[PDB]
């Protein structure tokens, strides 16, 4: 779901293309911003079981305590708040792809019981003691150095070694050549269609400051400068004035 063919990129989709077709643990890893879902869901969309679900859980997007509810389920009246019978992400991505974003959020008690069910599908909803069994590929990703975190004792090493079969580094935003611009364009279009407006083109020095610019924040900062380029603006054309702080700024 990347746009460009950047040579960093051209690497990264042939790794994208081999993993496919396998179902080794991809591990994903890159700077703030980079499009870590993205990747995982290109894997399975490259794999024989792209027909099948795609299921993404941000393990840092959920308090520390539910992310086992989030990822096994969990029975009616398991804990306090438990109002309903919930269906886990590993029953959602059954027969598919399960992608395991901010994977060092887990508690060492939960990576645990992760680590039992990768190596052998079995897992139990929160608050029962039922076995039961899914097909997951696996396709996990973190912001964090994930060795670090081993090394740290925030991360188990056996869970570590049996994921970290595929690595994949995602090239950041700028490095990335001639991709900047092509996702500048199509995130232009794309905010102007939210907000109502009619942005089309970048004025020359724009671009050249979005191809010197080092974007720290990778490509999430600059959906945000293109968000409020198209925000606060109105005309067909993104000029130099347009662009927010501390692009500028920081650049020089
Ligand atoms: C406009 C569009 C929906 C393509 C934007 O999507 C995102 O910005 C997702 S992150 C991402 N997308 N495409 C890339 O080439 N690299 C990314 O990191």
């Amino acid at each position: 779901g990347f746009i460009g063919n950047s040579l960093p990129m051209q690497a990264v989709y042939r790794v994208i293309e081999s993993a496919a077709s396998s179902k080794a643990t991809v591990f994903i890893t890159g700077e703030s911003g980079t499009g870590k879902e993205v990747c995982a869901e290109a894997i399975h969309a490259a794999s024989p079981r792209h027909d099948k679900p795609f299921i993404a859980l941000n393990c840092a997007a959920i308090p520390k305590d539910l992310i086992e509810s989030e990822l096994f389920g969990h029975v009616k009246g398991a804990f306090t708040g438990a109002s309903t019978e919930r269906q886990g992400a590993v029953e959602m991505a059954h027969n598919g792809t399960l992608m395991l974003d901010e994977l060092c959020e887990m508690d060492l008690d939960l990576q645990s019981k992760l680590l039992r069910f990768i190596q052998t599908g079995t897992y139990q909803k929160v608050g029962s003691s039922k076995m039961s069994s899914v097909d997951v590929r696996f396709v996990c990703a973190t912001n964090r150095n994930p060795w670090e975190e081993v090394q740290e004792g925030r991360f188990r090493e056996d869970l570590y070694y049996r994921l970290h079969v595929i690595p994949i580094s995602l090239p950041p935003l700028r490095e990335r050549g001639g991709d900047i611009i092509e996702i500048a364009h199509a995130l232009l279009g794309l905010m102007s269609l939210e907000e109502g407006k009619s942005f089309s083109r970048f004025s020359e020095p724009v671009l050249r400051l979005f191809e010197s610019y080092s974007w720290p924040g990778n490509v999430r900062e600059l959906q945000n400068v293109i968000r409020n380029i198209v925000v606060l603006n109105t005309d067909d054309e993104v000029k130099l004035e347009m662009v927010p702080p501390p692009i500028l700024e920081h650049h020089h």
